[PDB]
């Protein structure tokens, strides 16, 4: 009776009555002069403590109950409640201006949030989001009102609301909550990530859903194709019941693939790997039948520490992974901290444009006392599992020759000391610089393998920063220009008997896979949560047919042409 | 007897006795507490006025005597002497700290210069340079000492010194000054630009020249190949006398080319054009036998004004040029103000990385009320000369389709009003985005012509900012990656009967020309001062032979390989 399209954020088909997530009434008298200043201050302080304690409960029992690393967002919320930068100005305003806590809180929050959100930085945009969640909570206490939550208490419902706060999603009881649909939110948001973790169907960013649903209405959430249906007709209910069952069936046959090999209908093999940033992501990897690790981000090791990680710490983490993989490929990426990142412990110039300047291997070279410890640690850890090393931001040849020369320096350094190493350690490069693709066949002669970082490559090839909203529209992964460089790299590697993988998010995308297949892509690195689906898709395809499809795409004139070719190909 | 290599900054061979440019003794007692504060302040103020008047003489008679636009640097020096930001702190320091003017001047200057120089910005680096020149002058007055100058007074000398200040070079009397050689300085410095204007042989940045020469020594300056010779042997003198004469002969035969056509030995034509940023550069253009204008930078029109230029002003300037060219091609470039530029009158976000974000046609689109006036002005001016329009930073197709659609909007807007236009106006694009090269054959179908901006293309392809000294080494114009994109663009244009030009500095380079020839380059845009030399070189070459040379270059592995192939090709 009513179809509302949105962004699918979690697979599955949920069918239950609508539960409306009612929000607090945060209305209050502005500029109401307070009689008791110290009283008003204590009122605001009480709210802080009350919120602080509530968030400690949510946090600690979020982990131990569902991922010990997912509760990190809450550690980010509690931090906000401890930041003098944010609290002092509120207290100052109440004291000096005699403003009520409600107004002082609003004004200061609005000030900070506006500055951070109108700012081309991920971390800054993240803090604004957190400050939003906590201010609402704190304000709620101040006005003597309550936030929403999960206290049902029956029955099977579909949560309908504007947006689910990270605190709400962590409180969801999959026993009753069949799924949710909200006006706003993102496929990549923290709450929407906890969603697919709880395998709870969800579609997000619909804008209108809240105004389209009355409490008690039957709701179906098609997290498969991303559309919501309010008040289903008899025929629609019957049809989606079957779809929900097929979903469960597919889940079954999907688990019989965890140990199955990835082979196209016409005998062409591929390798499905997983991208990990922390050794806490290992469980998910083996569980999802991964053919190794194609991207191991080692920035998490260097970040958030007093001093840079010793060779020992590193060796410990590398050894652990190589073991956990029992001989399966592990591609470790040299330190590549984004020019626009933290690192509040290192010496680095402000640089007009960080994303073009001193970062990755550029930093690595000329800093061989901070880049070398990593290498000597990788060489000692190699005696365990199958190790691959690769350098980020290699734009030129003799850059690769210098780094490789540094590596062989250590293979000699350790040996003489008494340390044994493995003689088979592949050495490749992270392909993000367009220049490196332009000369692929030259690099292919010297490099053991390529792995494309679409995220970077797209920004450099099209010359636009995805962070800057002004030109973010130029983040076009299905752009023919990109496809051509991709193909160029792949062709070159096979010309030398090398292989090309892709550890950018595009590799795990169910719509970009058939193209990459047809281009000849050897390895697909993705989130472990997508490996099984990729294997199912690839095993049912013919490289021959996808080759012709790809050769039509590279000759398209716009991304719009490509996306349509793909969606309606015969 | 002594050969000192350096950077040639001006052609010619000068042979005369050494005149050493003696510098002032700026030594003084530091932290010498002053007795009379108001006296010391007036002492410093006197120096300011004395310098100010000296620089007004240098400035106004610099123009009217040699270019009315070259004296701009001095307008930049006088401005410094008027900047309260720089003066107040000196006066403040003398008053509060009782420091002598000499120390107060030194400390504040050192502070400002350090901050500006250690800063990845051209304008900021330019101000530091100016502050250096003026502080030295001002300090000179304060210490009761004199700066160097040109008061000879015989005879023919070669100026030897550490560096020539913009004030010294403008005082040079070509009647006596045969040429100069300095320890430091740049081929692109203002003073070194006035040098080639006065056709006075010069080599710069030798580091050692000052310590290698005694007053009165015979000096020969080979501004042709860039080496200095101190105390020439009898045989060397004889040989360089002949070289000086050949130089004069070559000058002669070079003027017989101003009206000659550019044609290779094997009948292959090319077009040598000139890059102009201001209509004051026209005289140089026609004088140097240019085949039109391949790059007309229109940023000088928008910059340094209260409000953006009306359609009228623009139409006036475009009409003037098109006339001055009597039917010769004029390629005008749409407004492209660098993200890291002034524009202290426009609304633009700070943006983390300007060089990737909101600039050129990106800005143009979404601002059709500030981009349209230019177009409607170009359409009305087209009825005069041969007009070509081209858009900067076009990374994608439908960007070009949108802009072209805007253009045709105006061709309709004017027509109905009563304004007549020319039906033949070519419309091409500035090729700086690597993505645009990757899809050249698609763009070639829709675009009338390509023109490569190496300056930008090199930075995007290799992903490094030339301004940032940390990664500036990646500004590699002879890199095989670049050559390949260049070739790719050229091939595509000819496949559609289009043409490709290059208005980057590389096009006018006597070492990059034979390569570009062999690549098939149709048009070469450069500084008018290089056109004649390019014609001489090209007219003496065979495209056939340079084709094979180019095809060996594109398959090189590094810039070092390419630069050597070129220098020692047979
Ligand atoms: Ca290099
Ligand atoms: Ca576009």
């Amino acid at each position: 009776s009513k179809l509302i399209k949105g962004i699918a954020a979690s697979d599955g088909v949920a069918i239950a009555k609508a539960y409306l997530l009612v929000e607090p009434d945060l209305t209050f008298d502005k500029n109401e002069k307070v009689t008791d200043v110290e009283g008003e201050v204590a009122k605001f302080n009480s709210a802080i403590e009350a919120s602080k304690v509530e968030l400690t409960k949510i946090r600690n029992n979020a982990e131990v109950q569902l991922g010990a690393d997912k509760a990190a967002i809450f550690d980010a919320h509690l931090l906000v409640l401890d930041d003098p930068e944010l609290i002092q100005p509120i207290q100052d305003k109440i004291k000096n201006e005699n403003a009520n806590a409600a107004t002082a809180l609003t004004d200061v929050t609005t000030q900070f949030v506006t500055i951070f959100e109108s700012m081309d930085n991920e971390y800054m945009k993240e803090r604004a989001a957190d400050i939003r969640d906590v201010s609402k909570r704190v304000l709620s206490h101040i006005l003597g009102v309550e936030l929403p939550n999960p206290s049902m208490i029956d029955e099977s419902v579909v949560i309908v609301g504007n947006d689910l706060t990270p605190s709400d999603t962590a409180q969801l009881n999959k026993e009753f909550v069949q799924g949710f649909a909200t006006n706003i939110g993102g496929r990549t948001s923290a709450s929407a990530i906890m969603s697919r973790s709880l395998e709870i169907p969800a579609i997000v960013g619909t804008k209108s859903i809240t105004q389209e649903v009355k409490q008690g209405d039957m709701i179906i959430v098609d997290g498969l194709n991303g559309d919501v249906i309010v008040n289903p007709t008899e025929d629609e209910l019957i049809a989606y019941q079957d779809k929900r069952e097929r979903y469960f069936a597919d889940k079954k046959e999907l688990q019989k693939l965890r140990d199955a090999d990835t082979v196209t209908v016409d005998g062409v093999h591929a390798e499905l790997a997983a991208n990990i940033g922390t050794p806490n992501d290992l469980p998910g990897v083996i569980e999802n039948g991964a053919q190794g690790i194609g991207l191991y981000r080692t920035e998490f090791l260097y970040m958030g520490r007093d001093q840079m990680p010793t060779e020992e710490e590193q060796f410990e983490a590398y050894k652990e992974v190589l073991e956990a993989m029992g001989g399966k490929r592990v591609v470790v990426r040299t330190l590549d901290i984004g020019g626009d990142k933290e690192l509040s412990y290192l010496n680095l110039p402000e640089e007009m444009n960080p994303f073009l300047g001193y970062r990755a291997i550029r930093l690595s070279l000329a800093q061989q006392d901070i880049f070398r410890p990593q290498l000597r640690a990788l060489l000692r850890a190699s005696v365990y599992g199958k190790l691959n090393i690769m350098f980020p931001m290699v734009a030129t040849i003799n850059e690769f020759r210098e780094a490789k020369a540094i590596l062989l320096e250590e293979k000699e350094n350790l040996k003489n000391e008494g340390h044994d190493i493995s003689d088979d350690i592949e050495l490749g490069i992270m392909v993000e610089i367009p220049a490196t693709a332009a000369l692929a066949d030259v690099f292919a002669k010297e490099v053991d393998f390529f792995s494309i970082g679409t995220n970077d490559l797209i920004q450099y090839t099209l010359a636009a920063d995805r962070m800057s909203e002004r030109v973010s529209y130029l983040y076009q992964p299905y752009n023919p220009s990109i496809l051509r460089l991709v193909k160029q790299v792949i062709e070159a590697s096979h010309k030398e008997g090398k292989w090309t993988g892709m550890c950018g998010e595009m590799a795990g995308d169910e719509t970009a896979i058939p193209l990459l297949l047809g281009l000849g892509l050897d390895e697909f690195s993705m989130s472990a949560t997508s490996i099984l689906k990729a294997r199912r898709q690839i095993n049912g395809l013919s490289k021959n047919e996808m080759t012709e499809l790809a050769n039509r795409a590279v000759d398209c004139a716009t991304q719009e042409e490509v996306i349509e070719l793909v969606n309606n190909y015969v």
